[PDB]
């Protein structure tokens, strides 16, 4: 209720990421143009609650990763931040558990995640990009991933994540040259799923989130954690997959859908 | 019959046949699929399995939507409706003999779920295709899901089951969801030609072929026994001392197990 | 020499394994399987050499399936044909398992052993014209577990069952589209490609790419993100010595000169 100081305004304004309440919308915004959104450890940080708060409110469904007015969606990492963390190999192992921790909250996300993707998309940026469920990104973008430029290796869950979207010739190809390439070659190689015109990325995640926005969100949760389960040994035969089915009978988003369908009209789903 | 096997050596057909629900899958239909499936790999002058919609113009609509409230009233018939269409999608899956499905128009839902536990997809132009249980409060099953991620990956997996949206047969194709597009009308032909290439060949390679791919998915290894001794019975089996023998002759090979 | 029907021929940061018996199309034969685990480790061993290439020198084909000659030896017993299995497997496990990135350069037949061999290399490059095809139906055989699991890597069961079902040969234009092959150039061009390509990755922190491809293989065989192997894996990368040399080059805005060899 109580309004605030100036300062404390523009502390949550300038935040190098944030999260923007828009029903049945949330967006994770990046938030550092000055660097053209290169990922900080203050944003990789704020990633997991960012998450969490959306995935708790009621009232989001989507959640949408974008790079803001930036222009760019995320140009890899804060290089004036380097000295820091890998000056001792601990603070090094930290900001990798860091990171990890960041793209597994967003993989993980119960809620499902659309990034929109404008311009830069290399490093980190691949790597979100990645965890979230869906990309969409325009004409104009531009896509790597470069740790054998510094000497690193792609940390296993961003490499998994990878090969799952494009198999392990081009995952090689990308890791193995590290090379920049544009958004029409990303979306040829699976690494992003729609492909539009320059400046309309999110837009189209927008009008995209709205689509599933409007189908059973019982479902939609339910066929995320399905797809996870199965991408990490789930069988047929596995009692969660078997009662995630049967649950699927159970909630009140069925029943208005069955109706729906006899009726012959679009089903005003309720569970959220 | 709204489903049936018509035998037409070397091939059976699974011909769905409800033109007036245009082909949507209901109990007694998927109760049937397993032992189409049985007496057609039972049958030694069957070498290669379809699966078609007839002349209902559609493959399937998937599951009747008038006995969901039936099937679905209690947890126990829920679940038993559940094990029935698994069971049926298993035993096409697990043939031991190749399954073809040749798609015209509609095939959704449950089509699909036919589609993708068919070895082999063939789709003419003007095909749609769905998957729908988003849209009415349900969730896809495992095994379903198992086979719609091997063949499009995760990203397209989704949108395909996040939005329920219906897509062409063009999209379909690009999205590796089925294997070859044909000229609208003709999935059926193409299908049992197809067929026919593969009927030519040494069945027991085609039917161990796909034994050492179903192990392979479901965690078989190099180093497996099973996968070692299938290897090799590559050398013992009749149709390989025929092959052998025909190579020593310069003569083509006539192939006779089944 | 040059007589030999497949050698290693050095040419720094390369090494090309070129298959060289052109009378037969490059066919296959019991001599040159049993020789490529060698030539792999002669090139993982030469620290001169960053990346393989497997090639069809100047033969007009990658690979024209296995030598038909050795067919009635090979197959007369249970025991030569026990052999010759673990022979071949033994040839595609040591180029699968390479610690230095192998990439296959096909121009012409790439049938039967052929399209194994290059579904053994990490990468593969083709030039138009290019023909694939994977036979072992057509003589009663069934294609062995390690050659199907990597064909079904990089295409699906679809494609994979396809292919292997009818035993047909098909256009590099569609192995491309199937995810076969890697990259798709113009005919008779394929092994200059790999070379820029094997240069590309060549200029880059060789410690990376070699545990980025352990990393790669670990996944594929059950590894998690939660495994040791792969954490330490990741680890290591900010202990080795190009990554120290990449820090600083980052920091003085120069090209990073990678010492790792």
């Amino acid at each position: 209720v109580d309004l605030g100081t100036e300062n404390l305004y523009f502390q949550s304004m300038t935040l190098p990421i944030r999260l923007d309440i828009a029903a049945p919308l949330a967006e994770i915004v990046l938030n550092k143009p000055e660097r053209r959104n290169a990922l900080s450890v203050d944003m990789w940080a704020a990633i997991p609650g960012l998450v969490a708060e959306a995935n708790a409110n009621p009232d989001v469904k989507l959640i949408l990763i974008h790079g803001g007015d930036a222009g760019a969606f995320a140009a890899g990492a804060d290089i004036s931040e380097f000295e820091t963390i890998y000056a001792t190999e601990d603070a090094a192992k930290a900001s990798g558990q860091r990171i990890a921790q960041a793209l597994d909250a967003i993989e993980n996300s119960e809620k499902p995640v659309i990034a929109a993707i404008e311009g830069a998309c290399v490093g980190g940026g691949v790597s979100l990009a990645m965890a979230a469920d869906l990309r969409v990104a325009g004409e104009g973008a531009k896509f790597g991933v470069t740790p054998g430029k510094l000497g690193l290796v792609y940390p296993a869950g961003d490499t998994r994540r990878l090969l799952a979207a494009v198999g392990p010739g081009a995952t090689k190809d990308i890791l193995f040259t590290g090379r920049i390439f544009t958004a029409g070659e990303a979306k040829s190689l699976g690494l992003i799923d729609r492909l539009v015109e320059k400046g309309t990325a999110l837009e189209a995640a927008r009008v995209w989130a709205g689509e599933i926005a409007a189908i059973s969100q019982w479902s939609v949760r339910a066929t995320k954690r399905m797809i996870r389960g199965l991408q990490t040994g789930w069988t047929d035969e596995t009692p969660e997959a078997q009662s995630l089915f049967l649950n699927g009978f159970a909630n009140e988003d069925f029943k208005e859908g069955y109706r729906a369908f006899l009726d012959k009209r679009p089903a005003k789903f309720t569970y959220r």
